[PDB]
DNA sequence: TAATTGAATT
DNA sequence: AATTCAATTA
């Protein structure tokens, strides 16, 4: 299917972010995107999975 | 974390039936388990596992 | 190498 | 939201 390994500085971008706002836009995701020089998919994903983390505790 | 010690015929078993299908569904799964008298979830992740095993190398 | 983590799928 | 399976970790 895949892997991406997130280095500690996108993903210590993306939880900073995530804790702001637990939701991002698709503008605000591809700005996070050229950025991260991640995908906007990646990135989508990502919250996706977090906002479900995030339930569970 | 963790750690189950398998016996030769309860590997062996479990090979046996990995030879014929690599995937054993859920109720396989627990008639395996009552067999064995592993738990069911041992047999799920051994699956897992040896399906990585066969997959990589 | 058994068990866990989490990125991707559906 | 529920599962899967590619990677670790111990």
């Amino acid at each position: 299917r895949y892997r991406t390994a997130f280095t500690r500085d996108q993903l210590g971008r993306l939880e900073k972010e995530f804790y702001k706002e637990n939701y991002v836009s698709r503008p605000r995701r591809c700005e996070l995107a050229a950025q991260l020089n991640l995908p906007e998919s990646t990135i989508k994903v990502w919250f996706q999975n977090r906002r479900m983390k995030d339930k569970r505790q």
